[PDB]
C-alpha cells in the first residue's frame, strides 16, 4: 500500500506513456535502476554514454504521444544534448543521481524533504510536458527506497494549460482578424513550435477555413500535410526557390505561426506578436482556437484563393535522391536529417501525411541524428509497429555517436532505415559492416552508386516493410 | 618575428614534448586549430568526443616525460573529475566567446605569462589546468622571442621547519618500529619518486607493496617486493604481511603508525603537516634514514610468489602469470575497472613498465580511451615502446571510436586484448579494426591454454609493426 519513491518516478512515467529510460548505469542511481523492473512495461535503453543518450531522449520525446521523454544521469562523468534540447524546447524528464547548468533547463528540483518529494516530482513533469523543455531532478541516494503512500498516483498530474486572460485574447483575435479583412495575398507560415505546443489541427483547420497559402520552415517541416493543395514550399528566406521566395515575400499579410525567432502575426507559446505590438500570456494553442471560430467571416475581401508554386547508370545526385525520395515514403513516417548535405537536402523533399520530422539545423550538433534515430525507432515500437523510422546522415556524422546502432540491434528495432549518405566524407569506415557487427537478429544493407539501383530501392516491396533493421549506403560525388 | 597567441601556447606545449592535442573541433575555437599545423611537429588527434579526449589526453599525460597533456574544449559538459583526484596534470584550453588553477585571458599584456603559470602549475602540481582563451584573443601578436625564455619548472622548496619537525618524527617512529613496510601509490609515479623509493627500499631493507593505482612505481624482481595490498580483497598473505606491520610509510596514498607522504602535504597518524612536499621530504629522509632504523630489525620475509591443460578453456587464474613471460622492458601496461583491473594484479611487470589502471575512480571506458592516448605518446618517444590494453568486451563500447583514431594514426604499438566472459549487447569485436581500416593489422581469438602459450611464444606477434586486437574467451566465471 506505500511504495519507493524511486518507483512512484518510474509509474508516474509509465501514466504519461513514457515507457523507455535513457542514461549510463553508475553509482548512486543504481539502486534506482533497479526499480524499472518492477513497473511492467518500462525498459532500460542502456546507451554507450550520457551525450548520446540525450539526442536519444530527445527523438523519443519527438514521438512521444505527450512529447516527454526520461533520462537518469549520475554526479560528475554522467554530465549540450539538453543544451540543444532547451533552445528547439523538448520536455526532456533529467533525473541526476547525487551522493547521500540552471542555464540550460527550465526548472530545477532538488528532493531533500522526503514530505515534498513526490509533488516536486509531479511539479517538474508538469513543466517538462506543459512548456515543452528540460527538467533536472536531483535524486540523492538515500531517498530514492523512502516509502510513500499509492494513493498519490491517483492524483493525477494536472497537465493543462493556464487560460489566456479573456481581455489580451480578445484585443489579439480582434486585431489580427482586422488585417485579414484589410490583406490582398495573405500567407499562413508554421515554424517549429506549432508542433511542439501541439497546434497542427488548428493549422489544419486554419488552412481550410482561410484557403490562404501556407508554408513551413525547415525546421517546421511536416507540420503542414505537403500534398495539401494550399501548401506552397519550405521558405529559407533567400536560400528559398525563387517561386517560394517571391509567394511568401508578396505577401502583405504573414500569419506566423510558432516563429521560434509588412502586417506580421507571429503566435508563439508564452505571447502573441501584432506588428511591433506584444501582448505577453497569449498562448497560441487557444489564441488558435478562439480564432478559428470567427476567422471564415473575417477573410472575405473578395479574396480570391492565391496559386500556390538522368541516366540508370549516372551516379545519383543530390538533386534525384531527394525528388525520388517523396515516392518511398509513406503515412506516419518518421524522417531524421543530420545537419550537413542531409538537413538540406531532405528540405526539398515532399513529406507524406502524419510524417514526423526530427532535424536538428538550428543547434546543429552533429552525431545527434543518429543518436536521436535509436530514440524514435524505439518510441514507434511501443505505438505502431507498421510506423517506420528513416535516418540520413553522413559516413561522418554517424562515426560519433555509432553506439546507439547497437542499442538498436539490442531492442531488435526492425522498424529503422539508416540510410548513410558517402561522399569521401576523417578515417573512412566500412559502414555496411556495423550491423552484422553489432549482431542485428534479423538485418538488410545494400550500397547504392546508381540511379538504377535507387529506382530499384524504392520500387522493391518487400523493402518497404519494417520487419528487419536496415543499413543502406548511398554513395555521392565528392562534390 | 611577432606571432599569434594561439600560437605561442601550441609552441610552448611543443617544448614540453606534449606533441598530441585532444579534443573535438568546435566555434570559438577553430580558429585556433588553425595555429597547430603552423607549429612543426603537433598533431590534431581529432576524438569522437570530448569526454573521450580526455580519457585520451589522461593515458597521454601517464607516456608523457614531464606527465603532461593538452586537450582543447568549447564553452566541456561530460568532462578530468577523475584526472584531478588521481593527480594528472592535463592542461585544459577552453574556447570562450568574446582543476588546480582557473586562468581567464581577459589582457593581451600578460596573456603570455599567464599561458606560462598555467603550463607550469599543471607539470609542478600534476593536476588539470584550465585556460580561458576569448575568440577575438587567438590571433593577438606576441614577440617570438618569448620562447627562448622557457618556462621555470622548478619546485618551491619545501619550509625547513615542517621538513625538519616530519624526517625528525618519522625516524623516531621508525627506530620504534619492529615490523614497517613500506606502500607506493600512483602519486610516487606523478611526482617522479621512484629512484627516491628504490633508495629508500635499499636503505632501510624494508618489506614493500604497491596499491593496483600504483602499481609499476617498483620493479616488482626487487627481493623486497611482497606484492598488491587491496584491503579485504588482497591474497591472505599479501593481507597479513601489511596489516601485521606496526609503522606503514605509505608515499603517495591518493586517499597504528601511519606516515603519509603526498604531494602537497605529509600526514604522521592524525597529525598533517601542510606544505611538506615528498619529493624533497623522501630525499631529505633519505640522507639519514639508515641510522634511524632499529638495530634489532630483522629484514622481513616476502610472501607469496605462489604458483595447465593445452584444450582446458583460459581461466583468469592462468592468464595473469602467463601473461608476465610476454612483458617486456618499457611497456605500457593499461588495465579496465572489472575483471581486467583486479586480475592484472597478480601480473609480474617487467622493469621500465608504465601501469595505467583507474580502478579508484572506475570510469567504465576509460582504460580504451586511455590507449589511444598512450599510443600516440609512446609513437613519438620511443618505436620500440608497446602499448598493451587488458578491457571487457562491454567497456569496449563505451569509448570504441578511440580504436578507429588509433587506426587513423597508424598506432602499430599497440596490443587490445579484449577479455570476452559472454557479457549488454555481444559484438564481433575482432570485426573493428578492419572496419576501421587499420592500414597494417592482426586479430586473433583465443578459446584455450593452447593457443595462448602459442600467442605468448610466437616472436613475430611480439614485435610493434602493426596494430593487434586478441579477443581472450573466458567463462561467465
Amino acid at each position: 500500500s506505500e511504495i519507493t519513491l524511486g518507483r512512484f518516478f518510474f509509474e508516474r512515467l509509465h501514466q504519461l506513456q513514457v515507457d523507455t529510460v535513457f542514461g549510463l548505469p553508475g553509482d548512486f542511481n543504481l539502486a534506482l535502476l533497479d526499480k524499472i523492473y518492477e513497473v511492467d512495461g518500462m525498459r532500460w535503453a542502456g546507451n554507450a554514454n550520457e551525450l548520446n543518450a540525450g539526442y536519444a531522449a530527445d527523438g523519443y520525446a519527438r514521438v512521444n504521444p505527450n512529447g516527454l521523454a526520461a533520462l537518469v544521469s549520475t554526479f560528475g562523468v554522467g554530465e549540450n544534448a539538453i543544451a540543444g534540447s532547451y533552445s528547439e524546447h523538448v520536455g526532456i524528464i533529467n533525473l541526476v543521481g547525487v551522493p547521500s547548468f540552471k542555464n540550460i533547463s527550465q526548472t530545477s528540483a532538488f528532493i531533500s524533504d522526503p514530505n515534498t518529494a513526490a509533488s516536486e516530482i509531479d511539479r517538474c513533469i508538469r513543466d517538462a510536458y506543459v512548456y515543452q523543455r528540460p527538467v533536472y531532478i536531483g535524486l540523492p541516494s538515500n531517498l530514492v527506497d523512502v516509502k510513500v503512500p499509492k494513493s498519490l498516483l491517483d492524483k493525477k498530474i494536472d497537465l493543462s494549460l493556464h487560460p489566456n486572460e479573456p481581455e489580451s485574447q480578445a484585443e489579439v483575435v480582434e486585431t489580427v482578424e482586422k488585417f485579414i479583412s484589410e490583406a490582398s495575398n495573405p500567407v499562413i507560415l508554421v515554424d517549429a513550435c506549432a508542433i511542439r505546443h501541439n497546434c497542427l489541427k488548428e493549422v489544419a483547420e486554419l488552412i481550410a477555413e482561410t484557403q490562404f497559402p501556407v508554408f513551413t520552415t525547415p525546421m517546421g517541416k511536416s507540420s503542414v500535410d505537403e500534398s495539401n493543395p494550399r501548401f506552397g514550399g519550405v521558405y529559407v528566406g533567400s536560400l528559398s526557390s525563387p517561386d517560394v521566395k517571391e509567394a511568401v515575400e508578396s505577401a502583405d499579410l504573414v500569419l506566423s505561426v510558432g516563429a521560434m525567432l509588412r502586417n506580421v502575426v507571429e503566435f508563439h507559446s508564452d505571447y502573441t506578436k501584432i506588428r511591433q505590438a506584444t501582448f505577453p500570456g497569449v498562448q497560441m494553442k487557444e489564441a488558435l482556437q478562439v480564432l478559428l471560430k470567427t476567422v471564415k467571416k473575417s477573410v472575405n475581401p473578395k479574396y480570391v484563393p492565391a496559386p500556390v508554386p538522368p541516366g540508370n547508370n549516372d551516379p545519383v545526385s543530390q538533386e534525384y535522391l531527394w525528388r525520388k525520395v517523396s515516392d518511398w515514403f509513406q503515412e506516419g513516417d518518421v524522417i531524421i536529417s543530420e545537419t550537413g548535405t542531409s538537413a538540406f537536402g531532405i528540405v526539398q523533399s515532399k513529406f507524406p501525411k502524419n510524417a514526423i520530422g526530427i532535424s536538428q539545423v538550428l543547434w546543429g550538433s552533429i552525431g545527434y541524428a543518429t543518436g536521436a534515430t535509436c530514440g524514435a525507432a524505439m518510441a514507434a515500437q511501443e505505438i505502431d509497429p507498421k510506423k517506420r523510422v528513416i535516418l540520413f546522415t553522413g559516413d561522418g556524422s554517424l562515426q560519433l555517436t555509432v553506439q546507439e546502432i547497437s542499442t538498436m540491434c539490442k531492442w531488435d528495432c526492425y522498424n529503422t532505415y539508416l540510410y548513410v549518405l558517402n561522399n569521401d566524407g576523417i578515417q573512412p569506415w566500412n559502414n555496411l559492416q556495423l550491423l552484422p557487427l553489432f549482431n542485428a537478429k534479423k538485418y538488410e544493407t545494400k550500397r547504392i552508386s546508381t540511379v538504377g539501383e535507387l529506382n530499384d530501392l524504392f520500387t522493391n516491396k518487400e523493402f518497404a516493410v519494417p520487419d528487419r533493421i536496415r543499413m543502406v549506403e548511398i554513395m555521392l560525388p565528392v562534390m
